[PDB]
């Protein structure tokens, strides 16, 4: 029985664990592990992260900006171009992923840091990972934004994010599964919204159009249709089936409200 990491600190805050992380075991015998919130260097003891804080010079993740927009910013970081921050991240992020896979070989991966900004620096809220190369089509490997964050837009935006993306690589893509349980309610708020936003205006669309106009697979917004009972089956085929008023009534609720964070397309700078 040798004990595992069960609480962080990080920037201002302490974060309980939620699942096992495979930190090296001598980082879980601590009480407690206290981890740099700019270059993610963890460390064992209060003494060794205050000299870490005086010492460090990060103020932001490492990568390019490739998102600013008020104090808001992502940050695109290459996992074979920075191997040990996103070893450090993934390390992190395992302890509130129960299914996340990979996390010291991270090559294959470019990983999207949200961050929150004011005077002192780029303050990490969440991430998510990107296979380099996706057979199956996902276009997000592993998504979390950090619990004293959740539930305020964050999460949202995240998935906005990856969606952005991938319109701009001209593709259709479906976050890897098993999600989280607040990953599946994400995930269905933001593909109603999108979906719902898009009918309440629109000339006629098939489901292949909507796959086009919002890079959700087909198989996503077939499956939020039905949730919302606005397709129709014929023949084996799935059709549209918008009342014009249901839509409305459907964007007053709570759960496909707009999220309060949006991301604004043009201050995205991003290409291949
Ligand atoms: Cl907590
Ligand atoms: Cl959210
Ligand atoms: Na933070
Ligand atoms: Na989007
Ligand atoms: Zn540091």
């Amino acid at each position: 029985g040798s004990k595992y990491v069960d609480k962080i600190h990080i920037g201002n805050y302490e974060i309980d664990a939620w699942y096992f992380s495979p930190f090296p075991e001598d980082y879980g015998k601590q009480p407690k592990l206290w981890l740099c919130e700019y270059c993610l260097k963890y460390m064992k003891y209060e003494k060794s992260y205050r000299f870490h804080l005086g010492q460090c010079q990060w103020r932001q993740p490492p990568g390019k900006e490739i998102y600013r927009k008020s104090n808001i910013s992502v940050y695109e970081v290459d996992g074979k171009d920075h191997k040990i921050y996103c070893q450090n991240l993934c390390l992190l992020a395992k302890l509130f992923l129960d299914h996340k896979t990979l996390y010291f070989d991270v090559e294959p991966f470019v990983f999207y840091i949200l961050t929150e900004v004011d005077r002192q620096g780029a303050h990490i809220v969440g991430y998510f990972s990107k296979e380099k190369e996706s057979p199956d089509g996902n276009n997000v490997a592993s998504i979390l934004t950090l619990p004293p964050y959740q539930r305020r837009g964050y999460g949202k935006f995240l998935i906005a994010f990856s969606y952005e993306l991938s319109k701009l690589e001209s593709t259709v893509g479906s976050p890897q599964k098993p999600l989280s349980d607040l990953g599946k309610l994400s995930y269905r708020s933001y593909w109603s919204w999108v979906l719902l936003e898009i009918l309440r205006d629109f000339g006629t669309l098939s489901i292949k159009d909507l796959s086009q106009m919002t890079s959700i697979t087909q198989n996503d917004i077939i499956s939020t249709l039905q949730s919302l009972n606005m397709v129709k089956y014929w023949k084996g085929q799935h059709v549209i089936c918008v009342t014009p008023k249901l839509v409305e009534e459907h964007l007053k609720s709570a759960q496909y409200k707009k999220p309060p964070i949006t991301v604004d397309s043009v201050c995205l700078k991003w290409a291949p």
